[PDB]
């Protein structure tokens, strides 16, 4: 019992930027900072925008801001603490039926505004800042209109779709995939977010 070991924070590490005309990936944190801020849960790093790239010790995934929530997958975050300026953050939302959990937003993040559209022509935000179309099939599915290999999706989760008006839709969860390649994905309606709230 004394020589249990606790698992480390959620870090963030990172952003997508999308405030300008050019989408772009930045890192705010390198991996020894990155694996000691885990472990303490202590982060001061200054926190900007709507999609975190965050990270443990062994995953590196997303994190998507909607309606002062920070969102991302269960699959990638498990029940973890994130890591902040004041210490760990216990989450606020945990549904491993939705593979989805949620913090606080971070102070300085940027939220998204759920959509209310009624719109099926949609885009993905990938970790390396691709906007990835995608028009929406279902109610949590949508189709790439380029396929990918799984390869350049992974490590999106937690990552947002967007309607063409910048709303979020929803949270990509899943890659739907045969043979390697993507045809479309699966995704946490931002009306489940809405209503786990
Ligand atoms: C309902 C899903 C779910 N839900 C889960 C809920 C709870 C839970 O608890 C542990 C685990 C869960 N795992 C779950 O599924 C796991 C997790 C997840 C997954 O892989 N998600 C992605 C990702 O990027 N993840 S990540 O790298 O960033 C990881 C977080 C660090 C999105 C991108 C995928 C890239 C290609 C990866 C090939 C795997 C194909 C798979 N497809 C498949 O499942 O598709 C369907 C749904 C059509 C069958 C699939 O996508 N996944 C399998
Ligand atoms: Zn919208």
């Amino acid at each position: 019992m004394a020589s249990m070991k606790k698992k480390g924070s959620v870090v963030i590490v990172g952003r997508i930027n999308l405030s300008g005309d050019t989408a772009y990936a930045q890192q705010t944190r390198g991996e020894e900072g990155c694996q000691e801020t885990s472990q303490t849960g202590r982060d001061k790093n200054q926190v900007e925008g709507e999609v975190q790239i965050v990270s443990t010790a062994t995953q590196t995934f997303l994190a998507t801001s909607i309606n002062g929530v920070l969102w991302t997958v269960y699959h990638g975050a498990g029940t973890r603490t994130i890591a902040s300026p004041k210490g760990p953050v216990t989450q606020m939302y945990t549904n491993v039926d939705k593979d989805l959990v949620g913090w606080q937003a971070p102070q300085g993040s940027r939220s998204l505004t759920p959509c209310t559209c009624g719109s099926s022509d949609l885009y993905l935000v990938t970790r390396h800042a691709d906007v990835i179309p995608v028009r929406r099939r279902g109610d949590s599915r949508g189709s790439l209109l380029s396929p990918r290999p799984i390869s350049y999706l992974k490590g999106s989760s937690g990552g947002p779709l967007l309607c063409p008006a910048g709303h979020a839709v929803g949270i990509f969860r899943a890659a739907v995939s045969t043979r390697g390649v993507a045809k479309a994905v699966d995704f946490i309606p931002v009306e489940s977010l809405e209503t786990t709230m």
